[PDB]
């Protein structure tokens, strides 16, 4: 007593928009550092009937029965996860049930410190995430600033983690957890140095490696598992999995942490796990362990280095003057334009990027930079030689943005009016669409 | 630069378990009240590339661009949701971004009352949900008892909502929100009477209709939208959508509640939405509005009443002695066996049900009932005539549980040891599999 007909027939309206979205994705240079493209195998898992199943609890400890095949899945996932992050099932556990990055951070932080607990994270404007305790003046923007009491460290005017001010704030504030690993940070992290600070104050060490997860797994960047009490990561970014998150906890360093994490997740915050997510994560983590994926992650870095260099060769300033990873932040002051405008300009030419604040930006109102990343384009088969074109396209957009601001003024509402019809952008869009459209596409 | 080969080829290990799980679902009488089976179109949407997209924010108000086809999807979903629940976009708004029911309740409750705020909900043992403020003595089990201050009302010894005790409690406690709509409640709800109580104390009316959502959409049961400030529902249960949740808010009664709900969701709790969930909800909501779905929901009710009647004709007791909805709770005292045991016995015969407490149960240790529901079986084509067989299978299972408790004792560990190899269970399992395996299966 149901409808069997394909999505096409059952709902042609939705299939219209979905087919369109697919086409935009195919015909875009996607530089959103936090984006990637899933293969059909990860998407078969997301569309699998395994999500019919209520499975509150953990393997071998379910509230409901009929959960044998689900137990095997969740365990296959936890194993594949510990293997991928080169870490022993005797020193480290994983929780695979967090529905997304933000959920996973809220949960882990609660487990460690509880309500009213004291947390420290990098400010959003300096490259930290919302769930690292972000707040405005009096307005507690993130639950992590309201549920916990939080203080935000900044980067120095060069764009690097101000480790000294982290100390000067740590002793001042006496936190129970300090978070590192970031939303927009183009360099590697000194986990060791964060460990030093954390000991001095009896604090937990939280590493959110969501953006750099692959580097950590493939031993290309610093290992946080050597110093961290908890590591969290999303699975949809450089990891190239589904939209989901993982919580890692060092038991061999921390008393009953397995308990605190696993019950923060359920039943403190979540109910039924989404088993299709768990299935999809499992499938990707297998790929993650293959050396073919290490080949991919390397290519992500080589592309990022080549893009940084080529942008610099066109006299474009980069925050920290380069990259250690997948992510670049362009400082635009030199051209007297906002990241706000440049985003709008790149939208018109099917180039996906987003505005990003720079150290000298006081407010978050009109950021002077943009964040770009290479994982999605690397997935589509772009190599170093291809980074010059992307760099050139970006430089053309920067210049156009300069011209269009000279005609229509500084206020963004006005600027946007200059975008449609512009002969140049229409020509630049087609170059993009033609090169982007014909790239490998999972 | 990716692996394109089907899940079958790329990962044979996972495909095995998934095919197994699928076979288990086909060969099971699934009586889990909160479970259903999604059609192929809902699963195509869950497996769609729309989840490659970061879409933090709301339609026309995103942080990143390239979000035009996402915006159309989220709006097509919000529309279809208001339509389905027979409510106008001028009095009521929706948020379609909560990842699951628990997140949705935590989010809605914070939006209304904030940290340290006061909430009333039905106790779990009485039929309430974890996110309705659940706690043990000193042990804040659910975040909803920790980040809020919560007090729990019970049901009377007949199994009904003790509206009088709710008053006795509302005046003593003075909460900012009272929750109704339940995990395990076999009767309709007096929303009007909850409204009256909330007025007397200046509290919000929160209705979680996750279990009965379809009934409310098809004007088959009482309408909470008439009296409630906030209505939450999951989409994976009787609604028969994906694993996701909806938050409804009465703006034409409540100030800037549109803002308060929408920002509790993002950026307080969540980050990027899971657009594939949004897409899948959109698709199911279309189906929900069809009169064919009203037919299905009616059948759910008829089947449920037929099952209750048949159980009673075989001298089996039911809490409240019947049902108004999809859900029955069997009282087992009469037989001196637990729900815990019957669950285990029903597992052995591919009959999915879960244990459930009755009004006279002191603790959660060893509940004296089971909860069953009809949505899943109705989806698989079962009609009123078919309920007799299901009732008969349950009666035979109750009897076997009685015989096995007599042979192996009362402690559950010992009892389970009696299950494997039992000639009767193997015979009864086969009867189940034969009839279950050949039922329509989306
Ligand atoms: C470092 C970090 N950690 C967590 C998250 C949350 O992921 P969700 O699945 O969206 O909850 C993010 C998200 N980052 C976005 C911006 O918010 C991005 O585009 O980088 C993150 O960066
Ligand atoms: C009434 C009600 N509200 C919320 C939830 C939470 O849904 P999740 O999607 O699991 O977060 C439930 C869940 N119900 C389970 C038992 O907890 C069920 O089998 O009934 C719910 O009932
Ligand atoms: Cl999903």
């Amino acid at each position: 007593m149901f409808n069997n007909e394909p999505l096409e027939q059952i709902d042609k309206e939705l299939h219209d928009i979905l087919a369109d979205e697919e086409k935009r994705q195919r015909e875009t240079i996607n530089l959103i550092a936090s984006e990637n493209l899933t293969n059909g195998a990860v998407r078969e898992c997301l569309g699998n009937r395994v999500s019919n199943k209520y499975s509150e609890g953990y393997p071998k400890k379910r509230y409901y029965g009929g959960n044998d095949f689900i137990d095997k899945i969740e365990e296959l996932c936890q194993k594949r996860a510990l293997e991928a992050f080169n870490v022993s099932d005797e020193e480290w556990g994983v929780n695979v049930q967090p529905l997304s990055g933000s959920a996973a951070n809220v949960q882990a932080l609660y487990a460690l410190v509880g309500v009213k607990g004291k947390i420290m994270g990098m400010h959003l404007c300096s490259g930290g995430h919302l769930t690292h305790g972000f707040f405005d003046e009096k307005k507690k923007v993130s639950i992590t600033s309201d549920m916990f009491e939080s203080k935000l460290y900044k980067c120095n005017s060069q764009g690097y983690v101000d480790l000294d001010a982290v100390r000067e704030m740590a002793l001042s504030f006496k936190p129970k957890v300090i978070i590192c690993g970031y939303t927009s940070y183009p360099r590697d992290i000194d986990y060791q140095q964060f460990r030093q600070i954390c000991d001095e104050v009896n604090a937990y060490l939280f590493a959110d490696i969501s953006h750099i997860s692959s580097f950590v797994a493939c031993n290309i960047l610093n290992n946080p598992f050597l110093h961290a009490d908890v590591v969290t990561t999303t699975t949809h970014k450089i990891l190239r999995g589904p939209r989901s998150a993982l919580i890692f906890f060092n038991k061999k360093r921390n008393p009953g942490i397995e308990q605190k994490i696993n019950s923060a997740v359920f039943p403190s915050f979540q109910g039924g796990p989404h088993n299709n997510k768990i299935a999809a994560v499992a499938c990707q983590l297998k790929e993650v362990h293959s050396p073919a994926f290490k080949e991919y992650t390397q290519q992500v870095l080589l592309n990022s280095k080549a893009l940084a260099k080529a942008l610099i060769s066109k006299q474009i300033d980069l925050v920290t003057n380069g990259t250690d990873n997948h992510l670049i932040v362009v400082d635009l002051r030199k051209f007297s334009i906002t990241g706000s405008k440049l985003q709008e300009t790149c939208n018109a030419i099917n180039v996906s990027l987003n505005k990003n604040t720079i150290p000298s930006d006081v407010d978050c109102v009109s950021p002077s930079g943009v964040r770009i990343g290479t994982p999605a384009m690397t997935t589509r088969g772009a190599k170093e030689k291809d980074m010059e074109f992307i760099a050139d396209v970006l430089a053309r957009a920067i210049k156009i943005t300069v011209d269009l601001q000279e005609q229509y003024g500084k206020k963004l509402v006005d600027f946007k009016k200059g975008l449609p019809g512009n002969a140049q952008l229409q020509q630049l869009k087609q170059e993009v669409v033609t090169w982007a459209g014909a790239l490998p596409f999972p």
